[PDB]
């Protein structure tokens, strides 16, 4: 029984692997402050997005891929870290956190000093794109090339694989945010209807697609110009209307890395294609999208919102492999 531990420090989800368990956790990267002190952390804070009253916010601190607030994604991680720890596991835990490609330096050492201040004896980073592979079951210490798209809350990124490192690794800021923030804003413009981020998000879910059709749902929010409350009705059509700008986006963020691509390398993405990982990639139709803009076969990686925890939890539980995460990290 062990407290070793692998952390996927997600935009919008953090997921914890647990040595010898598997995922022991899972809740939104969200924090309630009261006025500031911590008031809730995780899955009671989401629900309480766009709901405060007077005195209380909550917040995402690592919303675009990048740490906004360093204090509260300290506390967020740590909140998160001591949930899980086991009282009957052995101590000295081992830590792996997968982080944005694009982390800087100072933001690793924020998150590797989190993880330390909570008890941690040894932290290794890997970086997004790579545990989204290894977790979706790509064969990515071949010599061969792998493509792995991951479509998270703030960020995609995109990568090819080889011989256990990156040919290619790119991140953009346009996934799950950015496609809810495009509904909200259609709403706005063709609805005099303001909406918030958790019904942007349910439209997304329940009607969302990357291709036009259709079917329809009820949306309440705030009137824009008068502020009373109204209900109105979306359809399927209205829906990819409101995405395809982000959903070209990411097309696009994935065609350019293509054109990045060596020869030999090119011939085996010519043969498999493209993985989707991530929660963006459930957004209906983005896989077929994908396909009619590059080309490519695109599969959909099996639980594809668990791949990134997965991934780190293989690499948690072999320790030669675990010990050169720690080492080059
Ligand atoms: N069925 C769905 N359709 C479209 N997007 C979805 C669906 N389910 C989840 N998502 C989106 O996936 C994103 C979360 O993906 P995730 O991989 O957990 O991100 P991160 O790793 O950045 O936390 C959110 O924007 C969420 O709304
Ligand atoms: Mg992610």
């Amino acid at each position: 029984i062990s407290n070793d531990i692998a952390i996927d420090l997600g935009t919008a989800n953090t997921l914890i692997y647990q040595k010898g368990k598997g995922i022991v956790l899972n809740e939104p990267s969200v924090v309630a402050l009261r006025n500031k002190v911590v008031h809730a952390v995780g899955i009671e804070a989401k629900q309480m997005l766009g709901r405060t009253p007077g005195h209380m916010e909550a917040i995402r601190p690592m919303r675009d891929g990048v740490i906004a607030d360093f204090e509260v994604a300290e506390e967020m991680i740590k909140y998160f870290i001591r949930k899980v720890h086991n009282r009957k596991g052995s101590g000295n835990p081992k830590v792996i956190v997968c982080v944005p490609s694009g982390a800087t330096a100072v933001e690793r050492r924020a998150i590797n000093d989190s993880c330390l201040n909570a008890g941690a004896r040894r932290v290794g980073l890997i970086d997004e794109p790579m545990a989204a592979a290894i977790g979706a079951g790509l064969p990515i210490h071949e010599p061969t090339g792998s493509m792995v798209v991951d479509i998270g809350g703030g960020t995609t990124e995109v990568a090819v694989l080889s011989l256990s490192g990156i040919v290619y690794s790119r991140s953009v800021r346009v996934g799950g945010d950015k496609m809810d923030e495009a509904i909200i804003s259609y709403m706005r413009r063709h609805h005099n209807l303001l909406i918030g981020e958790t019904t942007a998000e349910r439209i997304k879910k329940e009607i969302g697609t990357a291709r036009a059709p259709g079917l329809s749902i009820d949306v309440k929010g705030r009137d824009l110009m008068q502020g009373v409350p109204r209900e109105v009705r979306i359809s399927e059509k209205q829906a990819a209307d409101a995405l395809a700008e982000p959903v070209g986006q990411i097309v696009e963020a994935v065609k350019v890395a293509l054109e990045a691509t060596p020869p030999e390398l090119a011939s085996d993405i010519a043969d498999k294609g493209i993985m989707l990982t991530g929660g963006g990639a459930l957004l209906r139709g983005l896989d077929a999208e994908i396909r009619d803009h590059t080309g490519l076969p695109v599969t959909v990686a099996d639980d594809p919102l668990s791949c990134v925890a997965l991934g780190c939890g293989k690499v948690l539980e072999h320790p030669k492999w675990m010990k050169g995460v720690l080492e080059s990290t």
